[PDB]
């Protein structure tokens, strides 16, 4: 494989919600640094589902290229965002301005 | 509700899955211009979830309220992205990159 396209690869489609760098921030998902080799659900600090806990696989090539075809297929019950907004005031400034923005 | 931080809240929390302006395009999430008034799953262009498609409801203040404090519980069903990776190539690619940056 081609590390050169697959960093473009990630940039465009991962690093939203990863990093990968040694001592790298979890973001929406968790940090990826020292996955290969590692069982499912195991960066430390990270708050994973029960089923990503549980898939109970160890990560590495051939793991990988059958998980990234399609995650939820894989480890049903895993989930990748949470795309609400729980406070309420926050709710009702954010429905204001889509209010105002998807009528003019 | 304030639409300064709504603004805000948008621009941070949604507007990389969606446009709000006329005219905009569909990216992850459809296009949101003319939602107030319309029913559930009709931005025209865009392919919805069955469970989107279906809801019935008419999106207001009171149901946007509802749906973003929990869009899963709201929807049942409803998809907000596609994490995967689908063309072979591509997945050795970023498995190749996630090897060396993961290690290194
Ligand atoms: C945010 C929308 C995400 C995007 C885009 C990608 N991933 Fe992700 N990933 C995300 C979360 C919230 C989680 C944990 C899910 C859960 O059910 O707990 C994950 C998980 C992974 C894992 C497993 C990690 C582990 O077992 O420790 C892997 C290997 C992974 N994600 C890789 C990955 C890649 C390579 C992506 C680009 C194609 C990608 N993810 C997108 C959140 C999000
Ligand atoms: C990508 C990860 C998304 C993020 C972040 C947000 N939304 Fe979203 N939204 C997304 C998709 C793929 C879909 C269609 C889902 C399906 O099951 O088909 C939606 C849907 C909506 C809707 C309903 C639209 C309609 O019925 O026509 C609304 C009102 C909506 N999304 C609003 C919204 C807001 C305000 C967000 C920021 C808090 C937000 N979404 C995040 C994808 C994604």
């Amino acid at each position: 494989g081609d590390v050169e396209k697959g960093k473009k690869i990630f940039v465009q489609k991962c690093a939203q919600c990863h990093t990968v760098e040694k001592g790298g921030k979890h973001k929406t998902g968790p940090n990826l640094h020292g996955l290969f080799g590692r069982k499912t659900g195991q960066a430390p600090g990270f708050t994973y589902t029960d089923a990503n806990k549980n898939k109970g696989i160890t990560w590495k090539e051939e793991t990988l290229m059958e998980y990234l075809e399609n995650p939820k297929k894989y480890i049903p019950g895993t989930k990748m965002i949470f795309a609400g907004i729980k406070k309420k005031t926050e709710r009702e400034d954010l429905i204001a301005y889509l209010k105002k923005a998807t009528n003019e």
